């Protein structure tokens, strides 16, 4: 990700078949002639995406254009959480479907992962950040003290920002029980409030690599969805 001043963000085309294939998905989501009613609910859900961009002296060089979530915040406080019970897709080998239940293999249980988080600390004025490491470490005992520390500023626990979660990730939940035409696989919730503010939330779906056309619920993004919304909602009896 590259953030631009202009409250954009430029994400890198990733190498064939993942980029091509979320060129696709935001491709078809934002096609300017869509009248499907669940696509169009779906993008208050997503980044607004202003087409292709690539360097004017490298058409090779192929970006996304996305709104940066993160501009209208001052001190944004972010975390990424992959989403379902499995991170591979319907057309994965078993070394492929290996090596994904490996990289974390409590997907299936838990049904999402913290890839990682930026939280800002009032009380030293500072950022303390959490990598990939952090949330495949964590397990069905740690999984709430491991979400609870994003909304930790090192005074107070946010229960604001904690339930204005929910109430944002209720809506998403809303529009997943509402569609059978798309399965979303790899793919993340980004999580932004406000560190320095009450309530003040985005929570928008990201990294559609591997999204596939169905006939059937996403019940692997909605078990997920379910399990991570449980687990903020016992956050709040802190
Ligand atoms: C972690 C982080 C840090 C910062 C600083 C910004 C963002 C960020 O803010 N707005 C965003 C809109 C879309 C995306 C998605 C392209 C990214 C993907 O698909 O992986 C990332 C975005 C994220």
């Amino acid at each position: 990700i590259l953030q631009h001043p202009d409250g954009t963000v430029l994400k890198q085309l990733q190498p064939p078949p993942r980029g091509p294939r979320e060129l696709e998905f935001y491709n078809m989501v934002y096609a300017a002639d869509c009248f499907d009613g669940v696509l169009l609910e779906l993008r208050k859900y997503l980044p607004k995406y202003y087409g292709i961009w690539s360097p004017p002296t490298a058409p090779n060089d192929l970006y996304l254009k996305l709104e940066d979530v993160t501009h209208k915040f001052n001190k944004p406080c972010i975390m990424d959480v992959k989403i379902g019970q499995k991170s591979y897709d319907p057309f994965a080998s078993s070394e492929k479907i290996q090596q994904q239940v490996s990289k974390y293999p409590l997907m299936e249980e838990i049904g999402f992962l913290v890839l990682g988080m930026r939280v800002y600390h009032v009380h030293s004025d500072s950022y303390e950040t959490e990598n990939q490491h952090y949330g495949r470490s964590l397990t069905k005992e740690t999984i709430k003290d491991g979400v609870s520390r994003f909304f930790h500023n090192g005074y107070c626990l946010r229960k604001d920002a904690v339930a204005a979660s929910i109430q944002k990730i209720e809506k998403i939940l809303q529009w997943f029980e509402n569609q059978k035409q798309l399965n979303f696989y790899a793919s993340s919730l980004l999580f932004v409030y406000e560190g320095s503010s009450g309530g003040e939330v985005e929570v928008r779906m990201i990294d559609f690599a591997h999204v596939f056309p169905s006939n059937t619920i996403d019940e692997g993004y909605v078990y997920g969805l379910k399990h991570l919304i449980s687990v903020l909602r016992s956050i709040l009896d802190n």
